[PDB]
């Protein structure tokens, strides 16, 4: 029989609009979200132009309100120049994103003093999330401690990183983290199939011991989040391949397969794709919204899923069990067995809902 799930939330997607709309756009990316059982997305700021100032945020808001099919919030991006400038618009964003390592990003902050300046100037009650790999996780945690506030670590991929976060949580430090499906379901073993172009992602694919360590430390993982990072196959297979994988349409099917194999419970899944995203990012509930899944249907991931403009997937050939049958978003059928039924522009900026503002002391 079907199982009804609440509206799932992905706090880490790249929708590529503005400036990279051949890779994705709000319409195609949120179509891919609905097809993956996702009714609310938080979109990263590494677009063209990047969302690193009030005018770029206003532009992206309209673009999102016109093209998004599911609901959304938009990240602001930290830059080497905008610390202390974001106070009037900070509350309207999903949170502040820091790029602390090299990746598909023009926003790297090279001095730790720039990190501190952001942690000090960004309103302390609003989320800060970091792309922070290996020792950079410990470095950014230190900055959070010096500035006495929380931090959220994006796509944790390594035994090294999850064990460090585990030690920090055991000392009572306010740190949360997310893990992406490719770091749970792929590894070095797959680089031969993928090749060095397709296989290019940051954080890179881990060893089998990295993958095993994340599964063993499920209790340390607060959120699953796709880091949906679409690029075209041409780009992935070209001279300088940009890192990243598309993932909205495969994330939930992969995770449902793990559930059916007894590797985690349905509750563990709902904690990490609904409750914890809500509470870490202060995201509002979605009225009359739910996802119906079929845990019985077995299928094989094809060479590309229907909706993402990436038109490729590193999970090709994996056998999954579990499929999104229907999604209702705020009282409308949004998706059924491969058909997206709400138009571009149906989706709304949740930070403009009364319940979607982050509460704060006057
Ligand atoms: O972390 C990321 N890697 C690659 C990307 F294209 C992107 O948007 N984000
Ligand atoms: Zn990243
Ligand atoms: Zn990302």
């Amino acid at each position: 029989k079907l199982v009804r799930l609440p509206g799932l939330i992905d706090v880490h997607v790249h929708l590529r609009e503005p400036g990279g709309t051949h890779k994705e756009d709000f319409a195609s990316g949120t179509a891919a979200a609905l097809a993956g059982g996702i009714t609310m997305v938080c979109a990263m700021p590494n677009t063209r132009p990047p969302i690193i100032d009030a005018p770029a945020l206003a532009l992206a808001q309209k673009l999102a309100e016109a093209g998004a099919r599911c609901d959304f919030a938009l990240f602001l991006g930290a830059s080497s120049e905008n610390a202390g400038t974001l106070g009037t618009v900070a509350g309207s964003a999903a949170g502040l994103k820091l790029y602390l390592n090299e990746t598909f990003s023009e926003l790297r902050l090279d001095s730790v003093v720039q990190w501190m300046e952001h942690f000090e100037t960004w309103p302390s009650h609003l989320p800060i999330v970091a792309h922070a790999e290996q020792q950079t996780v410990a470095a950014v945690l230190m900055v959070a401690q010096l500035t006495q506030r929380s931090v959220h670590i994006c796509h944790v991929a390594r035994k090294e990183e999850i064990l460090l976060i585990k030690a920090a949580k055991a000392r009572g430090l306010p740190v949360t983290c997310e893990v992406a499906p490719h770091h749970l379901f792929l590894s070095h073993d797959d680089l031969e199939r993928l090749g060095p172009g397709k296989g290019e992602v940051r954080p890179e694919l881990g060893s089998r011991q990295d993958v095993e360590a994340l599964w063993e430390n499920m209790a340390v993982i607060d959120c699953f989040a796709s880091d949906h990072a679409p690029h075209t196959l041409e780009e992935k297979c070209g001279s300088r391949p940009p890192p990243g994988f598309p993932g909205l349409e495969t994330m939930l099917p992969l995770l449902l397969t793990a559930v059916s194999e007894g590797r985690l419970s349905l509750d563990d899944l709902l904690q990490r794709l609904h409750h914890n995203p809500r509470r870490i990012f202060h995201l509002p509930p979605q009225e009359d919204t739910y996802v119906e899944v079929d845990l019985e249907h077995e299928w094989t991931i094809p060479s590309h899923m229907p909706f993402s403009k990436a038109h490729w997937t590193p999970f090709e050939g994996q056998k999954v069990k579990g499929t999104v049958r229907r999604v209702v978003l705020r009282g409308e059928v949004a998706y059924i067995d491969g058909q997206v039924l709400v138009p571009p522009g149906y989706g709304q900026d949740v930070r403009k809902w009364p319940q979607g503002a982050v509460p704060q002391l006057p």
